[PDB]
Protein backbone atom coordinates (compact mmCIF):
# COMPACT_ATOMS: atom_id res chain seq x y z
CA UNK A 1 0.00 0.00 0.00
CA UNK A 2 0.88 3.71 -0.33
CA UNK A 3 0.62 6.87 1.73
CA UNK A 4 -0.62 9.20 -1.05
CA UNK A 5 -1.72 8.30 -4.58
CA UNK A 6 -1.91 11.08 -7.18
CA UNK A 7 -3.88 10.56 -10.39
CA UNK A 8 -2.18 12.49 -13.20
CA UNK A 9 1.31 13.03 -14.61
CA UNK A 10 1.00 16.68 -15.56
CA UNK A 11 2.83 19.60 -13.94
CA UNK A 12 0.30 19.64 -11.09
CA UNK A 13 0.67 16.03 -9.95
CA UNK A 14 4.46 15.96 -10.34
CA UNK A 15 4.77 19.14 -8.27
CA UNK A 16 2.56 17.55 -5.61
CA UNK A 17 4.55 14.32 -6.03
CA UNK A 18 7.85 15.99 -5.16
CA UNK A 19 6.40 18.26 -2.47
CA UNK A 20 5.45 15.10 -0.55
CA UNK A 21 8.80 13.32 -1.00
CA UNK A 22 10.58 16.16 0.85
CA UNK A 23 8.97 14.77 4.03
CA UNK A 24 9.29 11.07 3.18
CA UNK A 25 5.90 9.99 1.86
CA UNK A 26 5.12 6.87 -0.17
CA UNK A 27 3.64 8.50 -3.29
CA UNK A 28 2.45 6.81 -6.49
CA UNK A 29 1.84 8.85 -9.64
CA UNK A 30 -0.80 7.26 -11.88
CA UNK A 31 -0.71 8.55 -15.47
CA UNK A 32 -2.97 7.35 -18.29
CA UNK A 33 -0.93 8.44 -21.32
CA UNK A 34 1.92 6.00 -21.94
CA UNK A 35 3.90 8.60 -23.91
CA UNK A 36 3.82 12.22 -22.68
CA UNK A 37 2.23 14.47 -25.28
CA UNK A 38 4.64 16.63 -27.29
CA UNK A 39 1.74 19.07 -27.78
CA UNK A 40 3.25 22.22 -26.23
CA UNK A 41 0.09 23.43 -24.47
CA UNK A 42 1.29 26.10 -22.03
CA UNK A 43 4.28 28.37 -22.66
CA UNK A 44 5.90 29.20 -19.31
CA UNK A 45 5.79 30.12 -15.64
CA UNK A 46 4.79 33.49 -14.19
CA UNK A 47 6.46 35.22 -11.25
CA UNK A 48 4.96 33.22 -8.38
CA UNK A 49 5.81 29.86 -9.95
CA UNK A 50 9.35 31.11 -10.60
CA UNK A 51 9.47 32.01 -6.91
CA UNK A 52 8.11 28.54 -6.13
CA UNK A 53 10.76 26.78 -8.23
CA UNK A 54 13.40 28.77 -6.32
CA UNK A 55 12.13 27.89 -2.83
CA UNK A 56 12.89 24.25 -3.75
CA UNK A 57 16.01 24.77 -5.90
CA UNK A 58 14.53 23.80 -9.28
CA UNK A 59 15.01 27.28 -10.79
CA UNK A 60 18.54 26.83 -12.19
CA UNK A 61 17.40 23.97 -14.42
CA UNK A 62 14.36 25.94 -15.63
CA UNK A 63 16.48 28.89 -16.82
CA UNK A 64 18.88 26.56 -18.66
CA UNK A 65 16.02 25.32 -20.85
CA UNK A 66 13.99 28.52 -21.22
CA UNK A 67 14.53 32.26 -21.43
CA UNK A 68 13.26 35.27 -19.53
CA UNK A 69 10.77 37.83 -20.85
CA UNK A 70 10.06 41.28 -19.33
CA UNK A 71 7.46 42.85 -21.66
CA UNK A 72 3.89 44.01 -21.15
CA UNK A 73 0.64 42.89 -22.71
CA UNK A 74 -0.62 40.00 -20.58
CA UNK A 75 -3.98 41.46 -19.49
CA UNK A 76 -6.26 41.26 -22.55
CA UNK A 77 -3.24 41.85 -24.78
CA UNK A 78 -3.16 45.49 -23.72
CA UNK A 79 0.43 45.99 -24.87
CA UNK A 80 2.11 48.06 -22.20
CA UNK A 81 5.37 48.16 -20.26
CA UNK A 82 6.65 45.78 -17.63
CA UNK A 83 6.25 47.53 -14.25
CA UNK A 84 9.21 48.71 -12.19
CA UNK A 85 7.98 48.25 -8.60
CA UNK A 86 6.85 44.61 -8.55
CA UNK A 87 7.29 43.51 -4.94
CA UNK A 88 9.42 40.51 -5.91
CA UNK A 89 13.01 39.54 -6.67
CA UNK A 90 11.98 37.50 -9.73
CA UNK A 91 10.42 40.30 -11.81
CA UNK A 92 10.24 38.48 -15.14
CA UNK A 93 8.23 35.90 -17.08
CA UNK A 94 9.86 32.54 -17.80
CA UNK A 95 9.16 30.98 -21.21
CA UNK A 96 9.45 27.19 -20.82
CA UNK A 97 7.30 24.83 -22.90
CA UNK A 98 5.02 22.67 -20.78
CA UNK A 99 6.73 19.57 -22.19
CA UNK A 100 10.02 20.65 -20.62
CA UNK A 101 8.22 21.70 -17.42
CA UNK A 102 6.62 18.25 -17.15
CA UNK A 103 10.01 16.67 -17.89
CA UNK A 104 12.00 18.50 -15.20
CA UNK A 105 9.32 18.03 -12.54
CA UNK A 106 9.15 14.31 -13.33
CA UNK A 107 12.94 13.83 -13.35
CA UNK A 108 13.04 15.69 -10.02
CA UNK A 109 10.14 13.84 -8.38
CA UNK A 110 11.55 10.56 -9.70
CA UNK A 111 14.96 11.43 -8.23
CA UNK A 112 13.17 12.09 -4.93
CA UNK A 113 12.02 8.45 -4.81
CA UNK A 114 8.50 8.54 -6.27
CA UNK A 115 6.84 5.72 -8.20
CA UNK A 116 5.38 7.00 -11.50
CA UNK A 117 3.61 4.24 -13.44
CA UNK A 118 2.49 5.30 -16.91
CA UNK A 119 -0.33 3.59 -18.78
CA UNK A 120 -2.36 3.18 -15.59
CA UNK A 121 -5.81 4.78 -15.87
CA UNK A 122 -8.11 5.17 -12.86
CA UNK A 123 -11.50 3.67 -13.69
CA UNK A 124 -13.12 3.56 -10.26
CA UNK A 125 -12.48 4.48 -6.65
CA UNK A 126 -14.08 4.29 -3.21
CA UNK A 127 -12.99 5.12 0.32
CA UNK A 128 -13.66 3.88 3.84
CA UNK A 129 -12.37 5.41 7.08
CA UNK A 130 -8.87 3.88 6.96
CA UNK A 131 -7.91 4.60 3.36
CA UNK A 132 -9.00 4.80 -0.27
CA UNK A 133 -9.20 1.99 -2.83
CA UNK A 134 -8.51 2.56 -6.54
CA UNK A 135 -9.59 0.35 -9.47
CA UNK A 136 -7.77 0.63 -12.81
CA UNK A 137 -8.70 -0.39 -16.34
CA UNK A 138 -6.25 -3.31 -16.18
CA UNK A 139 -7.67 -4.72 -12.94
CA UNK A 140 -5.14 -3.72 -10.28
CA UNK A 141 -6.61 -2.42 -7.03
CA UNK A 142 -4.54 0.00 -4.95
CA UNK A 143 -4.79 1.16 -1.34
CA UNK A 144 -3.74 4.55 0.02
CA UNK A 145 -4.45 6.82 2.97
CA UNK A 146 -5.16 9.79 0.66
CA UNK A 147 -5.84 10.13 -3.07
CA UNK A 148 -5.49 13.43 -4.95
CA UNK A 149 -6.93 14.11 -8.39
CA UNK A 150 -4.55 15.94 -10.75
CA UNK A 151 -6.05 14.61 -13.98
CA UNK A 152 -7.06 17.59 -16.12
CA UNK A 153 -10.39 19.22 -16.85
CA UNK A 154 -12.23 16.02 -17.74
CA UNK A 155 -11.05 14.58 -14.42
CA UNK A 156 -12.12 11.03 -13.61
CA UNK A 157 -11.53 11.47 -9.87
CA UNK A 158 -13.82 14.51 -9.85
CA UNK A 159 -16.66 12.68 -11.60
CA UNK A 160 -16.33 9.62 -9.33
CA UNK A 161 -17.02 11.83 -6.29
CA UNK A 162 -20.08 13.71 -7.54
CA UNK A 163 -18.29 17.05 -7.17
CA UNK A 164 -20.14 19.46 -9.46
CA UNK A 165 -18.28 21.56 -12.04
CA UNK A 166 -20.49 24.68 -12.12
CA UNK A 167 -19.79 27.81 -14.11
CA UNK A 168 -20.23 29.20 -17.62
CA UNK A 169 -20.02 27.00 -20.74
CA UNK A 170 -17.75 27.64 -23.72
CA UNK A 171 -19.13 30.40 -25.97
CA UNK A 172 -15.99 31.74 -27.73
CA UNK A 173 -14.21 29.16 -29.89
CA UNK A 174 -10.57 29.72 -30.86
CA UNK A 175 -8.13 27.86 -33.14
CA UNK A 176 -4.44 27.23 -32.44
CA UNK A 177 -1.60 25.39 -34.13
CA UNK A 178 2.15 25.07 -34.75
CA UNK A 179 2.69 25.30 -38.51
CA UNK A 180 4.78 26.86 -41.27
CA UNK A 181 3.37 29.46 -43.65
CA UNK A 182 4.08 30.44 -47.24
CA UNK A 183 5.09 34.00 -46.39
CA UNK A 184 8.02 36.34 -45.71
CA UNK A 185 9.07 36.95 -42.10
CA UNK A 186 8.26 40.61 -42.76
CA UNK A 187 4.89 39.61 -44.25
CA UNK A 188 3.63 38.16 -40.97
CA UNK A 189 5.06 40.83 -38.65
CA UNK A 190 3.50 43.62 -40.75
CA UNK A 191 0.01 42.06 -40.95
CA UNK A 192 -0.23 40.77 -37.36
CA UNK A 193 0.76 44.10 -35.81
CA UNK A 194 -1.70 45.81 -38.17
CA UNK A 195 -4.93 43.80 -37.77
CA UNK A 196 -4.37 43.33 -34.06
CA UNK A 197 -6.00 46.68 -33.47
CA UNK A 198 -9.45 45.13 -34.03
CA UNK A 199 -8.91 41.43 -33.21
CA UNK A 200 -6.75 40.95 -30.12
CA UNK A 201 -6.72 37.15 -29.83
CA UNK A 202 -4.75 36.71 -33.06
CA UNK A 203 -1.03 36.48 -33.69
CA UNK A 204 1.97 34.32 -34.47
CA UNK A 205 4.79 33.05 -32.26
CA UNK A 206 8.02 31.66 -33.74
CA UNK A 207 9.63 29.40 -31.13
CA UNK A 208 12.89 28.86 -33.02
CA UNK A 209 11.75 25.49 -34.44
CA UNK A 210 11.51 27.23 -37.81
CA UNK A 211 7.74 26.86 -37.52
CA UNK A 212 5.30 29.21 -35.81
CA UNK A 213 2.66 29.08 -33.07
CA UNK A 214 -0.39 30.74 -34.65
CA UNK A 215 -3.72 31.41 -32.90
CA UNK A 216 -6.79 32.57 -34.87
CA UNK A 217 -10.47 32.91 -33.81
CA UNK A 218 -13.14 30.44 -34.89
CA UNK A 219 -16.78 30.77 -36.00
CA UNK A 220 -19.54 29.16 -33.94
CA UNK A 221 -19.28 26.57 -31.18
CA UNK A 222 -17.77 23.13 -31.81
CA UNK A 223 -20.11 20.36 -30.66
CA UNK A 224 -17.63 17.46 -30.89
CA UNK A 225 -15.18 18.94 -28.32
CA UNK A 226 -12.75 16.44 -29.88
CA UNK A 227 -12.75 17.25 -33.64
CA UNK A 228 -9.36 18.50 -34.80
CA UNK A 229 -9.79 21.53 -37.11
CA UNK A 230 -8.81 20.78 -40.69
CA UNK A 231 -6.14 22.92 -42.24
CA UNK A 232 -8.75 24.19 -44.61
CA UNK A 233 -10.82 25.27 -41.61
CA UNK A 234 -7.70 26.87 -40.15
CA UNK A 235 -6.99 28.63 -43.46
CA UNK A 236 -10.53 30.00 -43.89
CA UNK A 237 -10.25 31.59 -40.43
CA UNK A 238 -6.96 33.34 -41.21
CA UNK A 239 -8.55 34.73 -44.37
CA UNK A 240 -11.75 35.82 -42.61
CA UNK A 241 -9.83 37.63 -39.83
CA UNK A 242 -6.54 38.67 -41.51
CA UNK A 243 -7.12 38.37 -45.27
CA UNK A 244 -4.46 35.77 -46.09
CA UNK A 245 -4.19 32.08 -45.17
CA UNK A 246 -0.40 32.67 -45.16
CA UNK A 247 -0.25 29.38 -47.11
CA UNK A 248 0.29 26.80 -44.40
CA UNK A 249 3.00 24.43 -45.67
CA UNK A 250 2.34 21.92 -42.90
CA UNK A 251 0.90 21.64 -39.34
CA UNK A 252 2.64 19.71 -36.56
CA UNK A 253 -0.68 19.89 -34.63
CA UNK A 254 -3.97 21.79 -34.73
CA UNK A 255 -6.04 22.31 -31.58
CA UNK A 256 -9.39 23.97 -30.86
CA UNK A 257 -10.04 25.35 -27.38
CA UNK A 258 -12.95 27.19 -25.80
CA UNK A 259 -13.56 29.70 -23.02
CA UNK A 260 -15.50 27.58 -20.52
CA UNK A 261 -14.95 28.81 -16.94
CA UNK A 262 -15.90 25.98 -14.57
CA UNK A 263 -14.57 25.26 -11.06
CA UNK A 264 -15.07 22.24 -8.81
CA UNK A 265 -17.49 22.88 -5.96
CA UNK A 266 -15.35 21.07 -3.34
CA UNK A 267 -11.59 20.57 -3.27
CA UNK A 268 -11.75 17.79 -0.66
CA UNK A 269 -14.02 14.86 0.15
CA UNK A 270 -12.50 13.39 3.33
CA UNK A 271 -9.49 11.49 1.97
CA UNK A 272 -9.81 12.47 -1.70
CA UNK A 273 -8.61 15.86 -2.97
CA UNK A 274 -8.52 17.67 -6.33
CA UNK A 275 -5.83 19.94 -7.76
CA UNK A 276 -5.07 21.64 -11.06
CA UNK A 277 -7.37 21.63 -14.08
CA UNK A 278 -9.28 18.84 -12.33
CA UNK A 279 -10.54 21.47 -9.88
CA UNK A 280 -10.73 24.48 -12.23
CA UNK A 281 -10.72 25.00 -16.00
CA UNK A 282 -10.56 28.39 -17.69
CA UNK A 283 -9.40 30.26 -20.79
CA UNK A 284 -5.59 30.26 -21.31
CA UNK A 285 -5.65 34.05 -21.45
CA UNK A 286 -3.13 35.42 -18.96
CA UNK A 287 -1.10 32.23 -18.63
CA UNK A 288 -2.47 31.33 -15.20
CA UNK A 289 -3.61 27.78 -15.99
CA UNK A 290 -0.36 25.93 -15.33
CA UNK A 291 0.68 28.40 -12.63
CA UNK A 292 -2.58 27.77 -10.76
CA UNK A 293 -2.05 24.00 -10.61
CA UNK A 294 1.59 24.22 -9.53
CA UNK A 295 0.64 26.48 -6.61
CA UNK A 296 -2.33 24.31 -5.63
CA UNK A 297 0.09 21.40 -5.35
CA UNK A 298 2.47 23.79 -3.57
CA UNK A 299 -0.35 24.51 -1.09
CA UNK A 300 -1.28 20.87 -0.39
CA UNK A 301 1.83 18.66 -0.34
CA UNK A 302 3.25 20.04 2.89
CA UNK A 303 -0.21 19.91 4.49
CA UNK A 304 -0.86 16.35 3.29
CA UNK A 305 2.60 15.29 4.46
CA UNK A 306 1.89 17.07 7.76
CA UNK A 307 -1.09 14.71 8.23
CA UNK A 308 0.54 11.43 7.16
CA UNK A 309 3.39 12.25 9.57
CA UNK A 310 0.85 12.79 12.36
CA UNK A 311 1.65 16.36 13.45
CA UNK A 312 -0.78 18.44 11.37
CA UNK A 313 -3.24 20.61 13.31
CA UNK A 314 -6.93 19.69 13.31
CA UNK A 315 -8.27 21.74 10.40
CA UNK A 316 -5.08 22.05 8.36
CA UNK A 317 -6.33 19.97 5.43
CA UNK A 318 -9.68 21.79 5.45
CA UNK A 319 -7.82 25.02 4.57
CA UNK A 320 -6.61 23.66 1.22
CA UNK A 321 -10.14 24.13 -0.06
CA UNK A 322 -10.61 27.29 2.05
CA UNK A 323 -7.48 28.96 0.61
CA UNK A 324 -7.18 27.81 -3.02
CA UNK A 325 -10.86 27.96 -4.00
CA UNK A 326 -11.05 31.80 -3.80
CA UNK A 327 -7.90 31.96 -5.95
CA UNK A 328 -9.49 29.93 -8.74
CA UNK A 329 -12.66 32.05 -8.65
CA UNK A 330 -10.71 35.30 -9.06
CA UNK A 331 -8.60 33.71 -11.80
CA UNK A 332 -11.70 32.31 -13.50
CA UNK A 333 -13.14 35.84 -13.27
CA UNK A 334 -10.39 37.92 -14.86
CA UNK A 335 -10.20 35.35 -17.67
CA UNK A 336 -13.82 36.09 -18.23
CA UNK A 337 -12.86 39.77 -18.16
CA UNK A 338 -9.87 39.45 -20.49
CA UNK A 339 -11.98 37.51 -23.00
CA UNK A 340 -14.64 40.22 -22.77
CA UNK A 341 -12.02 42.92 -23.40
CA UNK A 342 -11.11 41.03 -26.59
CA UNK A 343 -14.66 40.88 -27.97
CA UNK A 344 -15.16 42.67 -31.28
CA UNK A 345 -18.52 44.21 -30.35
CA UNK A 346 -18.84 48.00 -29.94
CA UNK A 347 -19.43 47.76 -26.19
CA UNK A 348 -16.46 45.60 -25.19
CA UNK A 349 -14.16 47.58 -27.49
CA UNK A 350 -15.28 50.81 -25.80
CA UNK A 351 -14.42 49.33 -22.40
CA UNK A 352 -11.13 48.15 -23.91
CA UNK A 353 -10.35 51.71 -25.00
CA UNK A 354 -11.16 52.72 -21.42
CA UNK A 355 -8.77 50.21 -19.81
CA UNK A 356 -6.14 51.25 -22.35
CA UNK A 357 -6.42 54.68 -20.74
CA UNK A 358 -6.12 53.17 -17.25
CA UNK A 359 -3.16 50.82 -17.76
CA UNK A 360 -1.17 53.97 -18.53
CA UNK A 361 -1.21 54.53 -14.76
CA UNK A 362 1.84 52.86 -13.22
CA UNK A 363 -0.12 51.57 -10.22
CA UNK A 364 -2.90 50.20 -12.42
CA UNK A 365 -0.40 48.31 -14.60
CA UNK A 366 1.35 47.05 -11.46
CA UNK A 367 -2.00 46.01 -10.00
CA UNK A 368 -2.86 43.71 -12.93
CA UNK A 369 0.61 42.19 -13.32
CA UNK A 370 0.46 41.46 -9.58
CA UNK A 371 -2.83 39.65 -10.29
CA UNK A 372 -1.89 37.58 -13.37
CA UNK A 373 1.34 36.46 -11.69
CA UNK A 374 -0.51 35.80 -8.39
CA UNK A 375 2.25 37.47 -6.34
CA UNK A 376 -0.48 39.35 -4.43
CA UNK A 377 -2.30 36.20 -3.34
CA UNK A 378 -3.16 36.45 0.36
CA UNK A 379 -4.79 33.85 2.59
CA UNK A 380 -6.90 34.60 5.65
CA UNK A 381 -4.54 33.33 8.35
CA UNK A 382 -5.58 35.49 11.29
CA UNK A 383 -5.74 39.04 12.56
CA UNK A 384 -2.44 40.81 13.08
CA UNK A 385 0.45 42.13 11.02
CA UNK A 386 0.15 43.63 7.54
CA UNK A 387 2.31 40.73 6.31
CA UNK A 388 0.03 37.90 7.46
CA UNK A 389 -1.22 35.63 4.69
CA UNK A 390 0.97 37.07 1.94
CA UNK A 391 4.02 35.23 0.62
CA UNK A 392 7.52 36.41 1.53
CA UNK A 393 9.61 37.48 -1.45
CA UNK A 394 13.22 36.36 -1.85
CA UNK A 395 14.82 38.50 0.85
CA UNK A 396 18.51 39.24 0.36
CA UNK A 397 20.14 38.29 3.66
CA UNK A 398 23.65 38.84 5.03
CA UNK A 399 24.79 35.49 3.61
CA UNK A 400 22.93 34.44 0.46
CA UNK A 401 19.28 34.72 -0.56
CA UNK A 402 16.21 33.60 1.42
CA UNK A 403 14.80 31.02 -1.01
CA UNK A 404 18.03 29.06 -0.47
CA UNK A 405 17.11 27.98 3.08
CA UNK A 406 13.67 26.64 2.12
CA UNK A 407 14.62 23.65 -0.05
CA UNK A 408 13.66 20.88 2.37
CA UNK A 409 10.10 22.24 2.64
CA UNK A 410 10.33 22.94 6.36
CA UNK A 411 8.73 25.81 8.24
CA UNK A 412 11.01 28.84 8.47
CA UNK A 413 11.43 31.43 11.23
CA UNK A 414 13.50 34.32 9.89
CA UNK A 415 14.99 36.12 12.89
CA UNK A 416 16.88 39.41 12.90
CA UNK A 417 17.23 39.52 16.73
CA UNK A 418 18.70 36.22 18.03
CA UNK A 419 16.46 36.18 21.11
CA UNK A 420 13.76 34.01 19.49
CA UNK A 421 13.82 30.21 19.46
CA UNK A 422 11.33 27.45 18.82
CA UNK A 423 11.33 24.96 21.62
CA UNK A 424 9.35 21.87 20.76
CA UNK A 425 9.08 22.39 17.01
CA UNK A 426 12.71 21.88 16.01
CA UNK A 427 11.52 18.67 14.28
CA UNK A 428 9.42 20.73 11.83
CA UNK A 429 10.46 24.41 11.88
CA UNK A 430 13.99 25.71 11.29
CA UNK A 431 15.62 28.72 12.95
CA UNK A 432 17.39 31.06 10.49
CA UNK A 433 19.07 34.11 12.05
CA UNK A 434 20.18 36.58 9.36
CA UNK A 435 20.04 40.33 8.70
CA UNK A 436 18.06 41.84 5.81
CA UNK A 437 17.66 45.50 4.85
CA UNK A 438 14.43 44.50 3.05
CA UNK A 439 12.50 43.31 6.15
CA UNK A 440 11.46 46.24 8.34
CA UNK A 441 9.93 43.90 10.96
CA UNK A 442 12.22 42.02 13.39
CA UNK A 443 10.96 38.47 12.75
CA UNK A 444 8.73 36.59 10.33
CA UNK A 445 7.32 33.06 10.65
CA UNK A 446 6.86 31.39 7.25
CA UNK A 447 4.87 28.31 6.34
CA UNK A 448 6.53 25.80 3.98
CA UNK A 449 5.02 27.80 1.09
CA UNK A 450 6.37 31.24 2.03
CA UNK A 451 3.09 32.57 3.43
CA UNK A 452 3.40 34.49 6.71
CA UNK A 453 1.43 33.43 9.79
CA UNK A 454 3.31 35.63 12.28
CA UNK A 455 5.49 38.73 11.98
CA UNK A 456 6.69 40.56 15.06
CA UNK A 457 9.19 40.48 17.91
CA UNK A 458 7.62 38.95 21.07
CA UNK A 459 8.19 35.28 21.88
CA UNK A 460 5.13 34.78 24.09
CA UNK A 461 3.18 36.14 21.10
CA UNK A 462 5.03 33.78 18.75
CA UNK A 463 4.28 30.84 21.06
CA UNK A 464 0.60 31.42 20.20
CA UNK A 465 0.75 31.17 16.40
CA UNK A 466 3.44 28.47 16.18
CA UNK A 467 1.12 25.51 17.02
CA UNK A 468 -1.86 26.77 14.99
CA UNK A 469 0.02 25.87 11.79
CA UNK A 470 2.84 23.57 12.94
CA UNK A 471 1.17 21.41 15.62
CA UNK A 472 1.84 20.75 19.28
CA UNK A 473 5.39 20.75 20.62
CA UNK A 474 7.42 17.64 21.52
C1 LIG B 1 0.13 34.08 -29.80
O1 LIG B 1 -0.58 34.51 -28.64
C2 LIG B 1 -0.92 35.87 -28.61
C3 LIG B 1 -2.45 36.04 -28.40
C4 LIG B 1 -3.38 34.77 -28.05
O2 LIG B 1 -4.84 34.86 -27.82
C5 LIG B 1 -5.30 34.01 -26.67
C6 LIG B 1 -6.84 34.15 -26.50
O3 LIG B 1 -5.00 32.60 -26.92
C7 LIG B 1 -3.79 32.35 -26.11
C8 LIG B 1 -2.94 31.22 -26.23
C9 LIG B 1 -3.23 30.07 -27.24
C10 LIG B 1 -1.83 31.21 -25.37
O4 LIG B 1 -0.92 30.13 -25.39
C11 LIG B 1 -1.63 32.30 -24.47
C12 LIG B 1 -0.30 32.19 -23.52
O5 LIG B 1 0.72 31.23 -23.37
C13 LIG B 1 -0.14 33.26 -22.66
C14 LIG B 1 -0.99 34.35 -22.60
C15 LIG B 1 -1.42 35.71 -22.00
N1 LIG B 1 -0.62 36.73 -22.07
C16 LIG B 1 -2.14 34.47 -23.40
O6 LIG B 1 -3.12 35.49 -23.48
C17 LIG B 1 -2.46 33.44 -24.35
C18 LIG B 1 -3.58 33.39 -25.24
C19 LIG B 1 -4.69 34.40 -25.46
O7 LIG B 1 -4.99 35.30 -24.75
N2 LIG B 1 1.13 32.81 -21.97
C20 LIG B 1 2.21 33.83 -21.74
O8 LIG B 1 2.12 34.95 -22.08
C21 LIG B 1 3.49 33.24 -21.01
C22 LIG B 1 3.46 32.87 -19.51
C23 LIG B 1 4.81 33.08 -21.83
C24 LIG B 1 4.80 33.46 -23.35
C25 LIG B 1 5.99 34.27 -23.98
C26 LIG B 1 5.95 34.62 -25.47
C27 LIG B 1 7.28 34.21 -26.12
C28 LIG B 1 5.73 36.12 -25.65
O9 LIG B 1 6.66 36.80 -24.86
C29 LIG B 1 4.30 36.51 -25.24
C30 LIG B 1 4.36 37.57 -24.15
C31 LIG B 1 3.57 37.05 -26.48
O10 LIG B 1 3.87 36.22 -27.56
C32 LIG B 1 2.05 37.09 -26.26
C33 LIG B 1 1.58 38.55 -26.17
C34 LIG B 1 1.32 36.29 -27.38
O11 LIG B 1 1.96 36.39 -28.65
C35 LIG B 1 1.93 37.57 -29.47
C36 LIG B 1 2.78 37.58 -30.77
O12 LIG B 1 1.27 38.53 -29.22
C37 LIG B 1 -0.21 36.56 -27.43
C38 LIG B 1 -0.83 36.04 -26.12
C1 LIG C 1 -4.58 25.71 -26.09
C2 LIG C 1 -4.25 25.67 -24.60
C3 LIG C 1 -3.30 26.67 -24.30
C4 LIG C 1 -2.83 26.83 -22.98
N1 LIG C 1 -1.82 27.89 -22.66
C5 LIG C 1 -1.34 28.07 -21.29
C6 LIG C 1 -0.31 29.14 -20.98
O1 LIG C 1 0.09 29.84 -21.84
N2 LIG C 1 0.18 29.32 -19.62
C7 LIG C 1 -0.33 28.44 -18.53
O2 LIG C 1 0.06 28.58 -17.42
N3 LIG C 1 -1.34 27.39 -18.85
C8 LIG C 1 -1.83 27.21 -20.23
N4 LIG C 1 -2.81 26.16 -20.54
C9 LIG C 1 -3.34 25.28 -19.46
C10 LIG C 1 -2.44 24.05 -19.17
O3 LIG C 1 -2.45 23.18 -20.24
C11 LIG C 1 -3.02 23.33 -17.93
O4 LIG C 1 -3.44 24.27 -17.01
C12 LIG C 1 -1.98 22.40 -17.28
O5 LIG C 1 -1.97 21.19 -17.95
C13 LIG C 1 -2.38 22.21 -15.79
O6 LIG C 1 -1.72 21.10 -15.19
P1 LIG C 1 -2.52 19.63 -15.14
O7 LIG C 1 -1.51 18.54 -14.81
O8 LIG C 1 -3.61 19.65 -14.08
O9 LIG C 1 -3.20 19.39 -16.64
P2 LIG C 1 -3.22 17.96 -17.49
O10 LIG C 1 -2.10 18.03 -18.53
O11 LIG C 1 -4.55 17.79 -18.22
O12 LIG C 1 -2.96 16.66 -16.48
C14 LIG C 1 -3.81 15.57 -16.61
C15 LIG C 1 -3.01 14.23 -16.76
O13 LIG C 1 -3.61 13.26 -16.11
C16 LIG C 1 -4.00 12.12 -17.18
N5 LIG C 1 -5.25 11.45 -16.82
C17 LIG C 1 -6.49 11.84 -17.16
N6 LIG C 1 -7.37 10.97 -16.64
C18 LIG C 1 -6.67 10.03 -15.98
C19 LIG C 1 -7.06 8.91 -15.26
N7 LIG C 1 -8.39 8.34 -14.97
N8 LIG C 1 -6.15 8.13 -14.69
C20 LIG C 1 -4.83 8.44 -14.80
N9 LIG C 1 -4.44 9.53 -15.50
C21 LIG C 1 -5.37 10.33 -16.09
C22 LIG C 1 -4.12 12.75 -18.31
O14 LIG C 1 -3.98 11.83 -19.48
C23 LIG C 1 -2.98 13.80 -18.23
O15 LIG C 1 -1.77 13.27 -18.55
C24 LIG C 1 -3.31 25.99 -21.95
C25 LIG C 1 -4.26 25.00 -22.25
C26 LIG C 1 -4.73 24.84 -23.57
C27 LIG C 1 -5.79 23.73 -23.93
CL1 LIG D 1 17.10 16.35 -7.47
CL1 LIG E 1 -17.84 16.47 -13.70
CL1 LIG F 1 -15.13 55.27 -32.15
CL1 LIG G 1 -3.90 58.37 -19.18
Amino acid sequence: MFDVIVVGGGPTGLMLAGELRLHGVRVLVLEKETEPTRQSRAQGLHVRSIEVMAQRGLLERFLERGHTVAVGGFFAGLATSWPERLDTAHSYVLAVPQVITEQLLAEHATALGAEIRRGRALVGLRQDEDGVTVDLADGEQLRARYVVGCDGGRSTVRKLLGVAFPGEPSRVETLLGEMEMTASQEELTSVMTEVRKTQQRFGAMPLGDGVFRVVVPAEGVAEDRTASPTLDEFKQQLRAHAGTDFGVHSPRWLSRFGDATRQAERYRVDRVFLAGDAAHIHPPTGGQGLNLGIQDAFNLGWKLAAEVDGWAPEGLLDTYHAERHPVATEVLDNTRAQIQLMSTEPGPQAVRRLMAELVEFENVNRYLIEKITAISVRYDVGEGHELLGRRMRDLALKHGRLYERMHEGRGLLLDQTGRLSVAGWEDRVDHVVEVSEELDVPAVLLRPDGHVVWAGEDQQELLTRMPAWFGAAT
